[PDB]
């Protein structure tokens, strides 16, 4: 048949694969060469970036997004840089939302205009600022969502009415939803670009990135964006793997949303937790858009902690089974406190600007049992809290 | 002791690495990770791209180049977009050699111009062409060597003392030599970029790239370059094998090298071989300055059949042994005929133009019996030309 | 804290697992070495099979399983072959169930008595007849559950007191459930085996086994059954896959029990479908020891078609997303028809004295939407059924 | 054409290897999969151990030892239990060699003789013994050479027909020599076993085995042996491994030989050392016999250091590029004291009926700068000498 008529469970074990059509091997080979071999010389000049097993890849999350195309990436910031640096050249501009990846910032921020390129950052919470933000040489419009510290969110199929109607694209990062939680191009954005690095992979063991998107683009992307300017090959090792993880999917974001959903509504009934911010939660600013917009709240969660930057500190140095770390998105239940970890060298009020309060804590939601992550949590907090 | 002691294949072997040292285990471990955990708060502040496989890499070929620092890339191209990104912005200039890899030329030729940085195309072989086109906002002088299709020389000596007056940095990709054969920093140069994808590896089973250069440069182009502009990062397994690839390359280097001298003898002495391009014949245009430059002439070859372009095609789909493919620098023996292949779209006066004339052909020389190569060369050959 | 302490989704996240303590990384190291460093001769000696990958894996699977300890082998059939020829020697007696995995079979019935080992067949269903069988000589109860192919059950705990009050050992092959929905030693099991070829890795990319038992058998196994008789290692990149498959083992049996207990009741509806063997339907013989002995049903089915051997290849030629394997345990679906396939080169009345009908279709539920897998299988039925 | 017609290094190269036809890749892909999927009932049964990567290394090493066919295992120890436990049953007799591996000569020892499995061990270096420990249930002749510790060797040609003339078959452990330096079923040898842990991979990062012989043997020692008996399969990622290892056999083992001879002669020529054992060497017991039966010498080699138990500590302990570990056959230099270290447990007069003195140290000669090896072995020997 073909992969697209299938339910999305279906979909995920398998689109864009079949088993070996030589041999019959049902798990995609390994595909780990540099070199492909002609059996003429007509044959070589015909076929005149491609390898069997990173198709596939490209393939199956083309499917989960409802593109036309997929690319895979060495990382999730290749994704971003060979997609952006397709589009734009020298001179042109790009409205960006504020509330983006510390990297990404910082790309968009420094980079970019040195190759002539403009950016105009703007709260993307807010439509309009985006809209006044437009002018003639506007290209891109970029997004987050959910973004973070705050999981706050922005709504893609307003934005991408305004960004087409004044002649842009719109590219969403949709790392923190995956496919199975948001698809952007169904609400009308352009290009979706991923981190598989958190959960399309899902195990912690691969760094690289995806782009999904038209043909047309797709192509460009491909042949002028990876071969000519940021040379971000995935190589095929992680493209199997990423294949391997991605066979989860349906079931790994099912288990981190139920145990998000539980530890988010444990922290909101703590005496010693001012504030928690997940989706999930009624409570939640833009609780609604979030309904609309994503089947699932996802497994990412922040919360303030009483006592500020102190309080932040002896709670992440009192758990015992959260794992501190910066990442997110893999099996393990991981934390972070950014004002005394990643932030700290940092100015308080700068990193105010970012919403980066000296309690806030990240915590990215992994398949334990939410008991013992709620018993950890509760015991750190206790600790840290007197 | 300390691994820049020791002869050039003790340092092959065991420089950037040693047993693990919790473990004892002798291979460098693959870290297949994406996430590094913290014992505390304070040990994640401190730390505030890396990772403990490619480090080894990156130190090994350091060691071998006789540079302080090295930094690996997701592939060949992106080691030299990462690397010329990083040093260049809008408004600066790029001197480069013509004769080079035709993606590096489209990168040069198309990409930079679009982010505001000019590059003039010379005749690197000439190194007052070089000078000629020196301009006040010359950031860079880029050259390759052995260059192809002819495999022309060019003197990294002179080129060096040359971009040095004029405040300009040298950029070398030694891929074709590699170190064993060629140390461009030591004559000079400040930059050494690979694609390990050919002799480093030397197993056409990787993708990747290096690059290699002082301390102050090479944390720019790590913490700028890879991290916030072409996000080109080497996968751990990847660095793995490409580790595990080089403890071979003194005797695979000495082996092609001597392989590539008898095959090329045989050519120059058979009468429907009008030419034949090797270093190590004396015949060679920069024969001198090769001796002087490289320790061997390498394991590649050029040469031009009798009959032009069908005889080219003639003879390439006569080979039994020799394999059709376009990559170059591996165990097998690979050949290719660029006219009728891979430069067919082409217009036959502009490949002229490239150097690409409709008989020449291209042979990556490999670890076969030289007997065997020899008989398949002369069987294709005599098939092709009556 | 103590792994053994957590909740058993925790433990198969986090057991026999910590970030790397000189590196930090939390994915476990792939240590893909065959030699070990010695500090010194001391160091050395003191020393005198042994990976840490390897043994990350083996632990992880003694605390699922509430054992001591493992032992990883090169596959399922190793895992069998070790244990039975570290504890059993010439003259020795073994009493088995019939209804095991068929090269289980061959081994017990032509290997062992070539060896001096006899064995005993009985039906492992009637506990009355395994007593009945055992010698003075018995060393070994050997019994599979469920069994295929019709999936009746074992009473684990009633053959475990008989074995012991006779001075043997039970031995059980716990694969079909895995230590999620089965604990075969927590019922008084001496030793269980596993192929982890099946659920415990569950991505059908790799074959392997697993032994858990008390310290002292363990030992045994390792230093004389593994070492000095079968030589059965396990690969330290196919202990880390099946420790990366193994993070999933709770969410991936959840899913495979719901899907195939709705696709059970689906084929028990159907009037094209005479009988259904699946623990999770009330019709089963055993369907109380069961519930007491089994968490959960699991994810494998039989059943018959109507019309016998030709009905059955019909319907099997006849599905479209459901695959031909003689696999079981991936997340795709798999299908099978025992009498056209794999045991057609066997005569007809002793195929049924395997209690393998004509009609009679093996099913391993993936983790596709059941509602896919039931309309590919109506569909396939329905034409294979007039 | 045909691969058994080319060179040697043709075939090292070539042999059991082609592009993939599907794709055309050229490195043979890593098939890592345990499921193999049929396009119908019918292909099913017509295929009714096997995998497409582990063929292409099983043919190869056919090849080079100039076999019918070959099969992969698990590890050394499984090619020789898998072969013997294959050819023999209880009743059966074998003759081996004393000076093989002392694993090996657990399993002979220990493990046979309770399978009703009864050796007679003789000093191979004398064929006569040989003879005269035959009986008419003798099975089989096992030798091992060159034999370890101090390189005595084997004339297998001579046993191959005592054996033959009994009715036996001659089983050969080639470990230390590879194909590329002995091939003993060109001499009259049935079957060839192999550890690939050691100069086949040569990497030492794979722990594996191969046995090479008869089509009728190796489909025998496939589908019971291997299946039915030890279950001992190589892993498809295993196999790859080697097939890359391998490609650098004939450089590895000239470089090996090269190395080894260099080192040997400075050892023969140092005052402190009183014996060294390198077939290489002229004074060496079977010095033509060597030269007749091996291409080369090898890589390996023992020798004696003045003073003893001591002594042969304090030398070991002062090695700065020599690693100790006990393995041997990889790129870097090797060094074990076997009475300090490996067999400190055992009594000194067991030690010497052995063959295992004091004073012996072995070396596994690598590919480093064998001056710097020699700087080494020097500097170590003055300090442990005084
Ligand atoms: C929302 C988001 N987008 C992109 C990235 C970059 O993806 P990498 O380069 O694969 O790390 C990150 C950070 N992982 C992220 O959190
Ligand atoms: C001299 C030379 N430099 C760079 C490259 C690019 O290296 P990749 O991206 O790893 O292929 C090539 C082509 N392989 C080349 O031949
Ligand atoms: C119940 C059962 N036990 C053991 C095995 C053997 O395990 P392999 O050697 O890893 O295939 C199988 C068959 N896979 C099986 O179905
Ligand atoms: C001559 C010889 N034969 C067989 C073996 C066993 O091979 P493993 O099981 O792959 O280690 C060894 C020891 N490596 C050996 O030295």
């Amino acid at each position: 048949s073909d992969c697209r008529t299938y339910g999305f469970n279906t979909q995920i074990v398998h689109a864009g694969q079949q088993p070996d059509p030589s041999t019959g091997a049902l798990s995609t080979p390994i595909f780990q060469t540099s070199t492909f071999v002609f059996d003429s010389a007509e044959q070589g000049a015909a076929r005149f970036l491609g390898n069997p097993t990173t198709d596939a890849l490209e393939k199956k999350l083309a499917v989960l997004e409802r593109g036309e195309a997929g690319l895979a990436t060495a990382s999730g910031i290749s994704a971003i840089t060979t997609t952006l640096l397709t589009l734009c050249q020298q001179g042109d501009h790009i409205v960006s939302a504020s509330a983006i990846y510390g990297c990404t910032h910082a790309f968009l921020s420094h980079s970019m205009p040195k190759f002539g390129i403009n950016v105009s950052f703007v709260d993307a919470a807010k439509p309009e600022e985006i809209r006044a933000a437009m002018r003639p040489e506007t290209k891109v419009v970029y997004i987050e969502t959910p973004a973070n510290p705050t999981l706050s969110l922005v709504d893609i199929e307003t934005v991408a009415g305004i960004a087409h109607q004044q002649g842009a694209l719109l590219v969403v990062d949709n790392t923190f939803m995956s496919p199975y939680c948001q698809q952007p191009l169904q609400l009308g954005a352009d290009i979706v670009v991923h981190s598989v690095t958190k959960y399309i992979n899902g195990h912690g063991d691969v760094i690289g990135g995806i782009i999904v998107g038209k043909q047309e683009f797709i192509d460009q992307a491909r042949f002028v964006g990876l071969k000519d300017i940021t040379g971000g090959c995935m190589s095929p090792f992680n493209a199997w793997l990423t294949l391997r993880g991605v066979k989860t999917l349906g079931i790994r974001m099912e288990r981190h949303c139920e145990n998000a959903l539980k530890i988010a509504r444990f922290l909101e009934g703590h005496p010693s937790i001012t504030r928690v911010y997940y989706p999930g939660l009624s409570s939640h600013p833009q609780y609604e858009l979030g309904q609309r917009q994503m089947s699932l709240p996802g497994g990412i969660i922040s919360f303030e902690i009483a006592g500020g930057l102190e309080a932040g500190r002896r709670m992440i140095n009192s758990v015992e089974l959260c794992l501190l770390a910066v990442s997110l998105g893999d099996t393990e239940t991981l934390i972070q406190h950014p004002a005394s970890m990643t932030h700290s060298p940092v100015a308080p009020e700068e990193r105010l600007k970012a919403g980066i309060t000296d309690g806030l804590i990240r915590l990215s939601v992994g398949l334990e049992d939410p008991e013992d992550i709620i018993n950890d949590l509760e015991h750190a907090i206790r600790k840290a809290t007197f």
